């Protein structure tokens, strides 16, 4: 009918890598065209904040708008576990609609990284699996990476993470190499970046 | 609005093990007290079929029903890629909406089934994790248990099946166990059940 709001969280990157921008996402569908104007109010912790930008409007062709305020995030702030409200505001609505967002709450806990090694049954192929296990941690926000002699390794599968009995989360992640790139003792490194890590970053090797 | 309708397949386990009933289930909610009767049309590959049985009428709290139709499918039709449309009339409807489900399309590609022991780096720890990869499987539907000395072993957890770089799914489950139930040599299996494993079953086992 009248509008719906959708509020989106950062990547789990971008609120761990000192490189990115982390931002919390406002999306309002289904704004008419008699009604194109939406306010947006954003409150950090209940604190009305003012520096939140709306992006270009968007026109849908089933005649309606999509209209999205983007609120930057201090990467700490998110962390911490502050809570970010969105209010919406359109002539549409008979009242506001809020949404609210933040980190899953409880307590960290520090990843622990795995690596293991191809099955001998699997070495009856061209292309083996080289296996991260990350287990124990929480939140369940986290990144991981390859890398092989100094050098980004691309052909790689991530999980999602799975809730484990313990209330932490785990995940694999599958590299997929050529057998004799095994066999000839390079060295492979599985990446983690989640907010438990020192430095937010660890990094564990795998060779033959 | 009126009436949706959502179709669901059954349980992978259902249509791969001969002891259990797989069937189609047409759910029907937002059915007014106003038109309670919906009528329910199926049609295997086409052609109507007149054995499906409607569940009892739920009234939710919200003043509408869930009316539900079950379709029992034969393990054979399911598997083979029959397509099962369920056809739902009701007065608020001012047209009969239709759904459609079937098994995934593609060549079926066996499980490859890999146990990895737990990491040394695990061994600090007084529970260690086993894991089963399963690989180059197509299509996605599969089943995954653990057991030790004939018995069920229930402490673990599976992740949900991923999309890999060449068309096929891969998975892993983890078996969390005593660190001296697995010094002590005790043999532990991964049972795989899926529709290209010769009789639909594999087991792998692992131990120290
Ligand atoms: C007219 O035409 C319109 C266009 O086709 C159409 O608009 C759609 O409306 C839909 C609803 O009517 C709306 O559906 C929702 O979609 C949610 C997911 O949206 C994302 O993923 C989609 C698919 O991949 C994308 O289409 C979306 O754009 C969106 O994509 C994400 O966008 C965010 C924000 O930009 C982005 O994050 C930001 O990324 C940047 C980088 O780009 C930075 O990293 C930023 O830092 C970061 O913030 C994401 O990366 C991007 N992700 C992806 C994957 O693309 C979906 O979550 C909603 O599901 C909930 O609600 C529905 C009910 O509608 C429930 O069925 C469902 O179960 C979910 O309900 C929740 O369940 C929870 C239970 O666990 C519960 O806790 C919650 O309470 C509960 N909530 C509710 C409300 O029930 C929902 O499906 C869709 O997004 C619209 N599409 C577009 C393109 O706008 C419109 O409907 C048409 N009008 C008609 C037909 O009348
Ligand atoms: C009044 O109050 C009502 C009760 O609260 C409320 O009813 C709800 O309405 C919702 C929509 O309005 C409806 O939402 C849909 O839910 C789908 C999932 O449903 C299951 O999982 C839920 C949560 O776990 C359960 O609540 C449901 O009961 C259902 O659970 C499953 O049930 C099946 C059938 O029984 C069962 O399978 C059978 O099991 C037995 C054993 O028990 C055997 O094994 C049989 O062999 C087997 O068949 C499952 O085991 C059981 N599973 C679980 C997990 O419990 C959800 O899939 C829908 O999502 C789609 O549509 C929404 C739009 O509504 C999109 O946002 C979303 O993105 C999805 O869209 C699809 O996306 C695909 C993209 O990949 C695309 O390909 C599709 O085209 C696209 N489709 C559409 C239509 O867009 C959806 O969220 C909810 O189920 C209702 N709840 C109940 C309890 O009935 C009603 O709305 C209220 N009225 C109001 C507010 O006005």
């Amino acid at each position: 009918g009248g509008p719906s709001v959708f509020l989106f969280p950062p990547k789990p990157k971008d609120t761990l890598m000192i490189s990115r921008t982390p931002e919390v996402t406002c999306v309002v569908v289904d704004v008419s065209h008699e009604d194109p104007e939406v306010k947006f109010n954003w409150y950090v912790d209940g604190v009305e904040v003012h520096n939140a930008k709306t992006k270009p409007r968007e026109e849908q062709y089933n005649s309606t708008y999509r209209v999205v305020s983007v609120l930057t995030v201090l990467h700490q702030d998110w962390l911490n576990g502050k809570e970010y409200k969105c209010k919406v505001s359109n002539k549409a609505l008979p009242a506001p609609i809020e949404k609210t967002i933040s980190k899953a709450k409880g307590q960290p806990r520090e990843p622990q990284v795995y690596t293991l090694p191809p099955s001998r049954e699997e070495m009856t192929k061209n292309q083996v699996s080289l296996t991260c296990l990350v287990k124990g941690f929480y939140p369940s926000d986290i990144a991981v990476e390859w890398e092989s002699n100094g050098q980004p390794e691309n052909n790689y599968k991530t999980t999602p993470p799975v809730l484990d009995s313990d209330g932490s989360f785990f995940l694999y992640s599958k590299l997929t190499v050529d057998k004799s790139r095994w066999q000839q003792g390079n060295v492979f490194s599985c990446s983690v970046m989640h907010e438990a890590l020192h430095n937010h970053y660890t990094q564990k090797s795998l060779s033959l």
